DNA sequence: CGGCAAAAAACGGCAAAAAA
DNA sequence: TTTTTTGCCGTTTTTTGCCG
């Protein structure tokens, strides 16, 4: 989890909210959440890839929330 | 004991001061703390992302406290 | 949103299809090859040669053709 | 020794007598500074504004 | 599966076996030399120097000699 | 093996011996020196001036002369 | 307008691992 | 070793949207 991660991917994935997820090498990957554990998360834009959260430096919610 | 990375970030918080966080690859964030969690710090400038505290070197208020 | 309830039928499902995957690394190196077994903290990956690959050491895991 | 108590007392010995130390990240930037405070996984370094420090991008404290 | 119920059997295969391994590490540096132990955290690489590796800084563990 | 049965019984005995170690990070930069003690996280390392490292950003501990 | 069911998010018990 | 803490999982209770 928890706390104000869980809640603010599950409101990004609801919503369907375009997101730009940025890894710790530089990387930007678009998309949508369409999943997501504790661990991993679902990205889904035209193929849908699994993303590392240990990998990831930010998750930029492209319109507000 | 995880006591002195939580009064520090409420305070920036509540505060609403200015803070510049670093990543590992040198990026600088520069926006307002919204809520934290064990993993994750909101941030918010012109749009609220949230930023994995393990992409994180430093985080340096531009005020005292 | 439960721990580890996506990653696993995730990884399974592109094994016991022996879907073509490509691992992007940290660090920018692609492994392309075919999930043979996995566990909690590695990956074995057989293309030519059987490569147990460390998670940690994962970024993304991108299949070839829908899974 | 076994279990987080060498880095404790270091830190500790590091805060008490304010040694200024010089803090190198896992990229290389050097942080020179004194250690406030400190837990599991945040260093204060003081300096000029107090900073927040990650000790996963810590690679190595080295006093002065 | 789960667990390490891969990367043990795998490392331990590589041990016993005493096949010549091949160790890329998160950086790009490549570490030829062969399993003489392993826990945990840490990996035994035996050549004219025993260096313990840490598993945190290991992206890829090819066999060379594979098979 | 399982646990920490290999990296405490080998930084024990680098640091009982007093044996020269060569200590490398995940970025390249070489450290020197001699395991004055060492814990679960960091290693204390001591040679013109004794410092902290933290294992997390060490990829390999290699000795001079055998364990 | 009132139950019905999907889903989230809070609560709590369990058991491995840390701390003493 | 003993004792404690804490992350780990399974459950309940509340919400929310659909359907009756
Ligand atoms: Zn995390
Ligand atoms: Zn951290
Ligand atoms: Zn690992
Ligand atoms: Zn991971
Ligand atoms: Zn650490
Ligand atoms: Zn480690």
């Amino acid at each position: 989890g928890q706390s104000l991660q869980d809640p603010f991917l599950n409101a990004l994935r609801r919503e369907r909210v375009p997101v730009s997820i940025y890894l710790v090498n530089g990387i930007k990957l678009q998309g949508q959440i369409e999943s997501f554990d504790q661990f991993v998360i679902l990205l889904k834009n035209t193929v849908s890839q699994m993303v590392y959260k240990h990998a990831i430096s930010t998750v930029v919610p492209s319109r507000p929330v």
